[PDB]
């Protein structure tokens, strides 16, 4: 990830300044007691030590004073380099001068040793030069020293220094590319999720209006979200129903591109819902043919029979300046009506919150009488009206009726690589340790093999569990670590870990069994065998902080002190200090490196988080998409901006309650307990479109008593063994399936039994969708008007099927009794079937 690896130093700058500062700190004060050393007690012979340490100390606050630098961003890498290099030629001047017998080489290499782990930290260095020119210094080091076994201990100590410090980078940087790619997932998760949530908003509000949506949004009840994943409907009255059917509407819908026909529409379409939201009119939909709105119910309002006929007149200047934009001969009839209307939410499939009254369908009939440029209306229009406007007794020519025309990286990971590294440096410790016997072939001190193996045997179990955990080979059983893991948790791992860091103290004491304090070369050795040995408390950064601090201090402490008092005297008090030097140092380097572990923990959990956030976001979304579109349409905007197509044969069934208007008797709050039994029943039905073969049933849409389906639809490719005329087939299937559903919802229809009339028609249509910035997608043709006036004039437990659909449908398996001839506008006297063959009398 080359730019994106580039990023992460451009953000991860400030830790590395910081930390590079107080190493800084750090430096000077080490420079600061090696001359406080050799000015208080001996060396003070001879003063040309004190100045390079000073120079070095200026030099080093130049560092320090100079990080601050504007020209500083690109300016670092080279800096290390430089900086480290310095500090290298310090060592090894301040170390050639000996090998005389006054002062121990160990000091030099303890410096060496802090030196590098400083160079390994913070330094940033390429992984393959870091590690070379680290291991340069360290072989250029023991060989200036120089100045038969014992040299290649100095080299161990090196190579194991070597081991612990490289796996630090790596385990640290490893530590900022993930930290750093994880941040930069959660901020851009929590980026498209806002966006996921505003395109979800989108879509409830273009299928529920600002008042019930906005109510909806601070989810007042959280029932709704749930069915989501509930409904209040109130009988708001004095409202202005209004329609607006279009004349010469199979005319102009005759030849067209059957898709920029709906182009136009939808222009038209923005012109009304321009003046819906001018004139405060609240729209509910278009039927075919026909638009509608109401005036202002949920927000009620007074002259919403004045911004009707305004919003009605604004409609009819529409139509006139686009007939004669498009050169177009159409124009359509209006008719509104005034009064009471139930208004609410039910469905669970293409539902919507819509309204219900025989104010709608006074409204409508009148609209259906109603002619263009003079909207119907009824009494309670006039009513309050109060006639500022053009008003007309329009008479039927055929009711009050009148008419108006203007007016990687894990945590076992972690753990997997410590644990494994301070193994194999444990065990060349105690070959360090071992070797001390170099002619004593026989080693007398039994401790040291003894707790050897012990600790050999510790490591390799330790060992055996992380890599049969993470391999997972199984050999045993396996239930058994099941058991055994719900044992190691925070604080038990905590101890246990303890231990396992803490043994190699006790390991190198094995050994201190041994007389030693005579052979200062024995003394000395183990000194920097016991500093060696320290060295390597950083490790275990996912473990304690504090607690591992305390105790590498007080497992480095004791047995110095102890030796303090076992003897070669002064010098103990310069490794005391040096001692103490190193420990803070690991301390706040340890701290720093726990405390990224847990930021990182803490980032983890959050990211996590957003992504489930958006994830659940994005599919509730889907989910209401789903409510609200098709699915090949889905395909077709996912792709484009719009859709649209003749499909010349489908099949059209109507179903409309027919004793629902009276047993909706009005003694209660609207009859609304009628209501949620309403939304049972249409539960039910949507459990019915719940079926795999009624998944390419297209249920379109409903109004109270009303249910529109159809197929064929989506039925975009036919194979071999499907008919591509099947689909009037299945939907007959689906007619009389929820005919015995209503049989069986009527037994359970407490003291009544619901009973409803169905009209079926088939043939030509035609599918578009309306909404952008909304969403309204609809299907027309004559076949949609031809099964309107079926259904008007069915019969219930009758299934009025239309002359060519019943002999479609007859073909394939369903007996019709002949209802009859029936007049249907724009057919004249249709011949009519009825499907049950006499279950009613006939």
């Amino acid at each position: 990830s080359v730019n994106l690896e580039e990023a992460c130093m451009e953000r991860c700058f400030p830790q590395t300044q910081r930390r590079f500062r107080y190493a800084l700190f750090y430096i000077g004060f080490a420079c600061l007691l090696w001359s406080i050393y050799f000015g208080v007690h001996m060396k003070s012979k001879l003063i040309v030590m004190v100045a390079p340490a000073l120079c070095f100390l200026v030099v080093c606050v130049g560092f320090f004073l100079f990080t601050f630098t504007k020209l500083y961003a690109r300016h670092y890498v080279w800096t290390s380099l430089v900086l480290t290099l310095l500090v290298f030629a310090l060592t090894l001047a301040a170390q050639f001068q000996v090998l005389t017998p006054c002062l121990s080489q160990v000091g030099s290499f303890s410096m060496c040793i802090e030196v590098l782990f400083l160079l390994y930290t913070v330094m940033h260095l390429p992984l393959y030069l870091s590690l070379i020119l680290g291991v340069a210094y360290s072989v250029l080091f023991e060989t200036f020293g120089y100045h038969h076994w014992e040299l290649l201990s100095r080299a161990l100590l090196h190579l194991c220094i070597h081991a612990i410090g490289i796996h630090l980078f790596i385990m640290s940087q490893v530590r900022s590319r993930s930290t750093f790619l994880k941040v930069g997932q959660s901020i851009m998760h929590g980026k498209d999720l806002e966006v996921e949530k505003a395109l979800k908003e989108r879509m409830i509000h273009s299928v529920m209006p600002r008042i019930i949506a906005d109510d909806l949004m601070k989810q007042g009840d959280e029932e709704s979200e749930n069915s989501v994943k509930p409904f209040k409907m109130q009988q708001i009255e004095e409202v202005s129903i209004l329609f607006a059917d279009i004349v010469g509407f199979t005319k102009m819908s005759a030849n067209k591109s059957a898709h920029a026909l709906v182009g136009l529409l939808n222009d038209l379409f923005g012109r009304f819902d321009r003046l819906c939201e001018e004139t405060k009119c609240e729209k509910i939909s278009t039927l075919g043919d026909c638009y509608y709105c109401v005036a202002g119910c949920p927000e009620p309002r007074a002259d919403h029979a004045y911004c009707c006929i305004e919003m009605g007149l604004g409609m009819i200047r529409a139509i006139e300046q686009f007939c004669q934009e498009k050169k177009e001969m159409v124009n359509m009839r209006v008719g509104v009506h005034t009064g009471t209307v139930l208004c609410g939410i039910l469905g669970m499939r293409r539902f919507k919150f819509d309204v219900w009254s025989n104010d709608v369908n006074l409204a409508n009939l009148m609209e259906q009488l109603g002619v263009a440029g003079k909207v119907h209306i009824s009494e309670a229009t006039a009513k309050y009206l109060d006639d500022r406007y053009e008003m007309e007794d329009g008479k039927v020519t055929e009711l009050k009726t009148y008419l108006i025309a203007g007016q990687f990286a894990s945590a076992t990971f972690s753990s997997l690589l410590d644990v494994l590294l301070s193994t194999t440096v444990f065990l060349i410790l105690s070959i360090t340790c071992f070797l001390r016997y170099g002619a004593a072939s026989t080693p007398p001190p039994p401790a040291a093999l003894a707790v050897f193996g012990a600790a050999l045997l510790l490591e390799i179990l330790s060992l055996v569990v992380s890599v049969r955990m993470v391999f997972f080979l199984e050999d045993v059983m396996t239930c058994t670590k099941r058991l055994l893991e719900w044992i190691a948790g925070w604080l038990p791992r905590h101890f246990i870990g303890a231990i396992l860091v803490s043994l190699p103290a006790l390991a190198v004491y094995s050994h201190v069994t041994s007389e030693f304090e005579t052979n200062i070369h024995s003394t000395m050795f183990t000194g920097s065998a016991v500093l060696t040995a320290v060295v390597q408390y950083c490790n275990f950064c996912q473990l304690s902080s504090w607690m591992r601090s305390s105790l590498a201090t007080v497992v480095g402490a004791g047995p110095l002190l102890l030796l303090l008092y076992v003897s070669a005297s002064l010098i103990g008090q310069e490794v005391i200090l040096v001692f103490f030097l190193l420990l803070l140092l690991v301390w706040f380097l340890n701290r720093e490196f726990e405390v990224s572990y847990r930021l990182h923990y803490h980032g983890d959990v959050e990211a996590d988080l957003h992504r489930t956030k958006i994830q659940s976001m994005r599919d509730q979304a889907d989910w209401l998409l789903r409510n609200i579109i098709p699915y090949h349409v889905a395909e077709q905007l996912k792709v484009s901006q719009t859709y649209s197509k003749n499909h010349d044969s489908g099949g059209v069934i109507f179903a409309s309650i027919v004793n629902f208007s009276e047993f909706y008797e009005e003694n209660y709050e609207g009859g609304k307990e009628c209501y949620r039994v309403l939304n049972e029943l249409i539960g039910d039905f949507d459990e019915l479109l719940s079926k795999p073969d009624y998944s390419s049933i297209e249920k379109i849409k409903t109004i109270g008593a009303t249910y529109m389906a159809a197929s064929g639809l989506n039925a975009t490719q036919c194979r071999d063994g499907s008919h591509p005329q099947e689909h009037l087939q299945i939907l007959f299937e689906f007619a009389k399936e929820m005919m015995r559903v209503v049989d069986d919802f009527n037994n359970n229809m407490l003291w009544f039994n619901f009973k409803l009339r169905v009209g079926f028609n088939h043939g030509p249509l035609t599918a578009g969708v309306i909404g952008t910035t909304k969403l309204l997608y609809d299907i027309w043709g004559d076949t949609v008007n031809i099964a309107s006036r079926m259904d008007t004039t069915g019969v219930e437990c009758r299934i009025q099927v239309s002359e060519e659909s019943y002999r479609v449908l007859s073909k394939m398996g369903y007996e019709f009794d002949y209802r009859g001839t029936v007049n249907v506008k724009g057919k004249g006297q249709m011949k009519t079937y009825l499907y049950p063959k006499c279950t009613d009398s006939g």
